[PDB]
């Protein structure tokens, strides 16, 4: 469990009682226990109310709230407040604030802002974290710590850019090294000093926000910057630990957030935790594949979900209303996935400034008679009959498809092939097909054991590191079918094109040679015309983006370009490799054709759907110890029925017994155990 | 009268011959007398000619300019020319030059950017105004001072951000009370010293022209910064009055110009003047709704039409000419609206850097035989026969709508609920309805005497001031009808929200509770269904943009949602409140739906259309004692014809007599006098 | 010919082993060989390479690249290296950095972008230009330099703001003429001293990269930028020539390149070179007024195709690979246009940062298997069976198409009329109906001798330099026919608008006074009404964007407008002028109208066209002696037939004997030699 004092899923979420006074703690007291909250996670914001100078503590307002929280058993995820450094410290330690990529020196506001290789913010980061920590060290209550908030964004001031050359003195020992890395007789940018290395932003090599001319250097860059804010959160999670050994300590993460390398950030973190916020507009199956790859940020072992908001989110273009249920259908996918908290941003509105339309439990009305209310209490009983029944539940997946924050910045900052290309997109349409099929599956780093998988799908791998050729053709070789796309192989980890023929060192795996790669003008499709029915592919389909002009040399052909001048030449093919089969998707193809392969490859393999359903109901299953629960969600606005099985399972959020043909209703939840 | 000495509507405008020779001064009289021309405003960009240096005063130029007019009796709009500063000001003075929104230094540059908390600039800018004053003070020929030129623009300089310190210790007094007005417990903002206080731009709080995360501070420094500018016009008019007391002074101003609070600034103007440049894109209604703002200002005052093009103006993306007619068109609406003035921008066209395709009375040809002089010939000579019949005539509007400044800053300013809000296309649906119908409305602030009106609509009213809902529930339980809408009652003066449910202090009066708004993603949209027949609205009408979810407390129920989860709950309420009604619509509905309210609400308080008319024909009402007089301006590019009543009435235009049925020619205007 | 020492179309490009290392260059010497490739331009990027301090030079890994390839007897291009400088440069030399347009002070970083006035840049590239051509001096290889790389680019820092001082005081001499040239007093920019002006980005007078306050002092700055980066060339230059008076000298430019003024910059160049990079987006009749463009800056001298891709380009937004055939038809699109070499960047891919996915000759898989390969060996052998036949030979043309940079960058730093008219897109309107007809044409600057010319015209000539008009009357009058527009003649060399009419200067040989120009807003159109059938042009057709509202003085009304107040007023004029007659188009026409107005034209002169072809068969003739050459190409995906004549003529390419009825394949290009 996440923390064995608190055995049920945690039911509550950022609380800020300091924006109040104790009239209104008194009610929200109250209104948590009408609702079931039974976890806050406080002090996230209120560095300045604690500290108002170089010298001088304050914790006495925070011991009241610990003080209170405890009286009504409330357990505490304490923050450490190192997400927003005071105005003083901003005034008095300029060093604090960040330089952004046009080249400015920003002056105070803002939040999650602090320069990550400030000597000041350092300092008393890691004094702040160390003090609460040694104040609180023997109370009871406290069930996770919550470093800073969503650490994130880039700095390039003068400190990064001195700090940036000594993480290259580290990286590459020699400037022979450095030199050859980032392929600098290129551009006449040989560098003989490193101090004549600079931070690539507006100012030098990159621009309009995603462009550069030397992208090994604006890739070290982001693994530079990643490193640094992960040093923070290691330096306070040290100070922490010192004092409170058996606390766990988490910080809050932001899914397929492109700045930060979380993979290597999960590493460092006791458990997982994330924010999560759809809009009305966003994909099921992703926001099904971002709760998915917290899972996989630790091997799969449970997250917390550590906010979402009861209702609608100030931040998004259009303020929309989660309709009826809702709310409850994706606290559940969370949980679906992962999820062993379900917890809110905030448990009472601000006033308050840029969120005060944040949704809230509590909201401006101030009291519980309302439908956000409502829902939110209605989940908080189901939580608590739910007890411990699925902490700690894991995944059984054989299917898998990778992902990789590397792969993703050389994918984002390369010159071409195409503006169209989106590595996130393209993963999300394999994804897609998966889920579609309620077929079990992992999103995965690169470096994750493939043994457990039969399938394992990696879309773009553009970008090869070490080891990885020799895993896969393990993988393969005793019995799994693997699969790549179009752009794949193409470069090692330092963006260095590996050189005699694509896909590189998959080359030998995949059974094919790319010869060269064509961009399509937006609008424009070609079409994958399968040799002869194969499965559940059959005829024509589309397919546009890119399309890999390939040439079989060990791999079968299973499907041809339909036009154009590379019209008859190889679009999928199937290399036997060993006892396994890989497979090479030389374009990017429509939905259809993926339903097609992906249910062919898992047919091959043995693999079947959890349950079939209406298209909109997603099935996602966790297993603890035998027993297998089948979370079944219906995203439709309509009631939905399909085929539960003849098995013994019971619902645990009715208790009713389901068997054969079951309806469940618009925005509908089930949760089916059974063995 | 603006000025009793000149007792018609004024004719002419800006003129600048120092950019010329006394020769073409020869041929500018010339034309001037043809075209009816007996105004002139000058001085307006000769500040460095003025001045060389810090010591050097030069009007010698000016003074012939000024002779030469008076020998024609042209009559003289004398600017003070401190709407540019020379360029050796800001070379030697750097101060002058203000800090942009990106942190940026300016250079010299441009025009209307002088820093408002410049030492140098108000100095200097002083200093030529008294000079101004006193070598003029017994000239017989000025009739109106133009201090500077269109004030506008925000400054974040240095100098500008310790006065912001100095305007909030003086408007708060403590830090208690600042922290508290901003809410600074969010997000650890709390403030220690006003030292650490910074102004709001791309370095600190705010990004991307509108976006702020503390917008406490972000409304705050617009209030400051309007004040700036503000003291800045002052500062010349008080050391202009020192030495010609009984010379009115003018600045020109923007009409819904967002920077600047301009109910404030009117409060310090003898007279409002204002620049009306419409795109042929531009609504009609819409410009006919910027001068009656213009009126409204000083709760009625006739004010000056300063400027508007000829013809072309440079600066709209498309320099569409005006059709034969449209220059005389728009100039009777601006006369319509309470224009006692048509001036122009500008008499000759400059050679001449940016405004050199700017349309002018006198154009590159340098001669009168032009579509472009005829028109303007034609206008001059009916203004002077009018002659003083229209001045200081006034509008007797029983309707009223509110619009506010800081009401827009702070809606403009909020993170939430829809970027698809805007709030003056909302004050303009509502206008736009009375206007289709000739119901003769007012413009007015927040803080206007209510009691002279039936109907007072108040859209999107986000901010509620002190006094407000007192004065408005006065104003209905005496008999009135106050209509408000969605997302209205939110907030006090400094954007903080009035707790214990929307509408706040509104609550009372409108009858109803509203729980939760709704922001419908771009193309999507609700239905507003009428219970039961009332007037002209039945059956079911489209809404959009946001959906207030609201419960009916005192108020009946007139119209109900026909869609979404908040299907058949009320979206058009009515409440008896003394011997008034208030009227409470809670979504953006269409034209159709606001044309049958507004027959409505008119016709329940017994006010009456002006007149009949085809779609655009508008027409609007002054009066002057006991007269009556119906401006008929006919927009259509063909003729019209109307029913003009069965009164003794006669068109001041062609002094023909009209009764019953007449035709109105295509861009034509009649201005029927009656009692 | 370009240089007697290589009597053929050189055939390569861009060449960097300093990237790789000796055994790689063994398979390019191989390679290059199959492919026929006997030119490499070298040294283009390697300044920090020879160069690692202010006193230490390193050439000896030169001296092997050239020994190398002499074994070879491949011919050298060799560049200075001066088009990116050292980072170490960078480093401790500042003044070296470019401040940008938005006043930021730039870090090492890209390319092209030393400080033009840089007393550092300027000290070293002098050295090493003169080092290089010193050691090299006596080598019998080189056949050209290549002084830098793309010149482009502007910069705002203090050197270049005082620098821009001094450029004003050589051009007005006083402030009196400056004030008057820049017509300062409009907005108080009287200047009283020079150190009072500065440079126009947006610090100051500009704003969102095309838009000014004062267009003076940008027109000024950009002719001032152009003719500072000149100087640095124009200084390499003269190092060079001190060495080796004998090599001539280029530097590569980039067509229709708006930032620097090429007619000014060719006269101080031996021969003109250029960089082809079409999209697959790009009109096949704009890439061949781009050739044609760069011929006319020597007025039909031929030039260098420097640069072309042999495949993909990295920097379009989509990298579109050319189809099979399309890279040699582009090749001899060149060609046919004046064009005396062919080649490429580059000629083996980079690894390698932002060029990696740059097509080259030898790619990543790195052997000549390939079909880009095959294509440019295809090519190579043809160049190589052509030897010497098309050296020299050039354009015979009848009709030229005027087009200016100074005239440009007026236009579109003009306030109004319209952000609709694009200088370029005119211009080509009127090329594009002559190439539809295979009339030979020349694109000429504004000063070329009109005397060869039987058909001048001139789209949208806004600015009228002195000696234009006279020396345009003199060629209408001697029986040359003029085609100017709207828009044209309205100002002179200083943006300032020639009084008394429009079109000023041009109105005597006109016959027309334009009174006022209407701008259509967006998807508005009028129509263009011919008087009666007057050769191809007869009934209606459609015209956009600008109306010029004009009357005949002296001309001829062929043509008027069909809607809108000016209906029925002239829109086609033809004036008699001595022998010769010119023609004003008040309006941007539709393309049938052009094809029209152009054959009549031609008719009138006796001039038609080179051959009649199917639509997207270009046909073009470049002249040796007394043979002519007809470039034959067929842009269609499809083989097309024509009629070729009936005269004694081969295919040079087939060797075949060719008359009346040909086909020619996809793709295909022939050149037909006859008499
Ligand atoms: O297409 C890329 C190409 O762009 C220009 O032509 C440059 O001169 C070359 O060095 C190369 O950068
Ligand atoms: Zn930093
Ligand atoms: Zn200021
Ligand atoms: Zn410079």
């Amino acid at each position: 469990m996440i923390n064995e004092k608190f055995p049920k899923i945690w039911y509550g979420g950022d609380y800020n009682p300091e924006q109040w006074d104790k009239a209104t703690m008194e009610e929200d007291m109250r209104m948590f226990n009408l609702a079931g909250i039974d976890v806050a996670t406080v002090n996230v914001f209120s560095w300045a109310k604690i500290q108002r100078d170089e010298v001088s503590y304050d914790f006495t307002w925070l011991d009241d709230i610990i003080e209170r929280l405890t009286k009504e058993n409330i357990y505490l995820c304490l923050a450490t407040s190192t997400g927003a450094h005071p105005a003083w410290m901003a005034k008095k330690y300029p060093d604090v604030l960040r330089v952004d990529y046009e080249g400015r020196k920003r002056k105070f506001g803002g939040r999650h802002n602090s320069c990550p290789n400030s000597p000041t913010y350092r300092k008393y980061a890691k004094i702040l974290a160390g003090k609460l920590a040694e104040r609180y060290k023997d109370h009871p209550q406290i069930v996770m710590w919550h470093v800073s908030n969503e650490y994130g964004g880039y700095c390039y001031c003068d400190n990064c850019e001195k700090q940036f050359r000594v993480w290259l003195k580290e990286r590459y020992g020699t400037l022979e090294a450095l030199n050859k890395a980032w392929n600098t007789s290129f551009w006449s940018h040989t560098f003989y000093d490193w101090d004549e290395i600079v931070a690539p932003n507006a100012l030098s090599e990159e621009w309009s926000g995603n462009r550069t001319n030397f992208q090994g250097i604006s890739l070290d860059y982001r693994r530079f910057q990643s490193d640094s804010l992960l040093e923070c959160f290691k330096m306070e999670r040290d100070e922490l630990k010192r004092w409170t050994p058996d606390i766990p300590v988490t910080t809050n993460l932001m899914g397929f957030y492109p700045e930060l390398d979380y993979f290597k950030w999960a590493k460092e973190m006791d458990v997982v935790s994330w924010d999560n916020y759809p809009s009305m507009d966003t994909p099921f199956s992703f926001t099904a594949m971002a709760h998915n790859l917290m899972r996989g940020l630790k091997s799969g072992q449970p997250f917390m979900l550590m906010e979402q908001t009861p209702g609608v989110q100030n931040w998004q273009p259009y303020n929309s209303a989660k309709r009826p249920g809702v709310m409850r259908l994706w606290s559940y996918q969370a949980v679906a996935h992962g999820a062993d908290t379900v917890m809110f941003f905030q448990l009472r509105r601000s006033v308050g400034a840029c969120e005060k339309y944040h949704g809230a439990v509590i909201e401006h009305v101030g009291h519980e008679h309302t439908r956000v209310f409502r829902e939110c209490a209605e989940l908080g009983k189901e939580l608590q009959q739910l007890g411990d029944t699925i902490l700690d539940a894991r995944s059984e997946a054989k299917v898998a498809v990778m992902y990789d924050w590397e792969n993703r910045w050389a994918l984002e900052l390369s010159s071409g092939p195409s503006i169209a290309l989106n590595y996130v997109n393209e993963v999300h349409k394999y994804y897609d097909a998966l889920y579609k099929q309620n077929i079990q599956t992992d999103m995965i780093s690169v470096e994750e054991d493939l043994s457990k998988y039969k399938v394992v799908i990696a879309p773009v791998m553009y970008m090869v590191k070490p080891g990885f050729a020799e895993r896969v053709e393990r993988f393969v070789a005793q019995g799994g079918t693997f699969v790549t796309t179009f752009f794949s192989g193409i470069v090692n980890e330092n963006d260095l094109v590996t050189l005699g023929g694509y896909p590189g060192e998959l080359r030998n795996v995949m059974g094919i040679w790319a010869e060269e790669i064509d961009a399509l003008l937006p609008g424009h499709q070609n079409e994958i015309v399968l040799r002869q029915d194969w499965g559940g592919l059959r005829g024509s389909y589309s397919c546009g983006i890119l399309c890999d002009v390939i040439h079989a040399e060990t791999a079968e052909v299973l499907a041809e370009y339909g036009a154009d001048y590379y019209k008859g030449t190889p679009v999928l093919t199937r290399n036997k490799f060993g006892n396994g089969q890989s497979y090479y998707v030389a374009s990017s193809p429509d939905a259809d054709f993926l339903q097609g392969l992906i249910a062919n490859l898992c047919e091959e393999q043995g693999v079947k759907p959890l349950l079939n359903t209406p298209d909109g109901v997603e099935v996602a299953e966790r297993v603890k110890n035998g027993t297998s629960y089948l979370f079944v969600m219906n995203h439709n606005a309509e009631e939905m029925t399909f085929d539960a099985g003849a098995s013994r399972q019971r619902d645990l959020l009715t208790g009713k017994t389901i068997s054969g043909q079951a309806t469940i209703p618009a925005r509908g939840v089930m949760i089916l155990e059974r063995a």
